[PDB]
Parts: structure tokens; C-alpha cells; sequence
């Protein structure tokens, strides 16, 4: 099933998600929407909290053919290290984009669709990536991270486009 993403100025954006206590069938078909919603949308990235649904997961696929789905249930941070930046996108800021400072490479720990724990080393596109996602799950986005202005005149543009989506 496709979920509906939540966009900017929703509040419901910047609640703190809780840990998955436990990976069963409940947990996988959100993990299955969560997808299911993320290549309808065409995303790279989705957060839980962002189709409001407030715990700790998170999909990503980078792959061209959908082939290499990648879930982290419970991630960790254990090292990041260097800076990179390129101008990300986000399914709930629609349109905008910015330049965001991101570690280049990240090291975590996290839980997989069977409850599995793995380590994950990434960098590229992967580690901005996961750092984006893991800052929905504690309230964070990307314009946080630009000034005062920037973030007004990106607020204003979305709400405009929004005005539109619901066109009637
Ligand atoms: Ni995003």
C-alpha cells in the first residue's frame, strides 16, 4: 500500500520516533508500504516519520532496477568521519533543494527486515544518504541546517506548491 508523506509545515515532522521492540509481521509490511510508497514517490530515501508512523525505520534504494532495497530497523551511528555536500532532495520539503553538510563516511550498526543485526560501512551517496533519513527520526530536516532566509523563502515555496495539490 502507498502512505501518504506528510509535508512541511506539519508538525507531526519533528516527533522523535521510538525504538521497533520488536521485528515482526506488523513491523515488515510497514517496511513493504514504506517501499512500495518510496518508489511510487520516486525517492532514494524514506523515514517512518515521515508517513507518520513514529518508530525507527527507515528504507532506502539506490538501485536502478529495485534490486538492492536496503532497511535499517534501529540504526546506530557508531564513526563518521570527512565533509561532503550535495543538493539533496526530500519527499516531504517537494521541489526543494539544498546544499547540506554531511559526513562522507558512516559506519552503522542497525537491524534488517528478519530483526538481524548488521554493520554497514558507507560513503557517497549512501552515507548522505543515511544521515538524512536518520535525522526524520529525531525531528531534524535538511533546512534546519540553512539560515533563517533561506529556510523562510523554502516554507513559502512548498506551501504554494501544496495550495496546488490539493487543486480541486
Ligand atoms: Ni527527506
Amino acid at each position: 500500500s502507498v502512505l501518504q508523506v506528510l509535508h512541511i509545515p506539519d508538525e507531526r515532522l519533528r516527533k522523535v520516533a521510538k525504538p521497533v521492540e520488536e521485528v515482526n509481521a506488523e513491523i515488515q509490511r510497514i517496511v513493504d508500504d514504506m517501499f512500495e510508497t518510496m518508489y511510487a514517490e520516486e525517492g532514494i530515501g524514506l523515514a517512518a516519520t515521515q508517513v507518520d508512523i513514529h518508530q525507527r525505520i527507515i528504507v532506502i534504494d539506490v538501485s536502478e532496477n529495485r534490486d538492492e532495497r536496503l532497511v535499517l530497523i534501529n540504526p546506530e551511528l557508531l564513526e563518521k568521519s570527512g565533509e561532503t555536500g550535495i543538493e539533496e532532495g526530500c519527499l516531504s520539503i517537494p521541489e526543494q533543494r539544498a546544499l547540506v553538510p554531511r559526513a562522507e563516511k558512516v559506519k552503522i550498526r542497525a537491524l534488517d527486515r528478519d530483526g538481524k543485526p548488521f554493520e554497514l560501512e558507507a560513503d557517497g551517496l549512501l552515507a548522505i544518504c543515511i544521515q538524512h533519513e536518520m535525522d526524520h527520526l529525531v525531528g531534524k530536516l535538511f533546512m534546519d541546517y540553512l539560515s533563517p532566509l533561506k529556510q523562510q523563502r523554502i516554507r513559502q515555496k512548498v506551501e504554494k506548491l501544496d495550495r496546488l495539490k490539493a487543486r480541486a
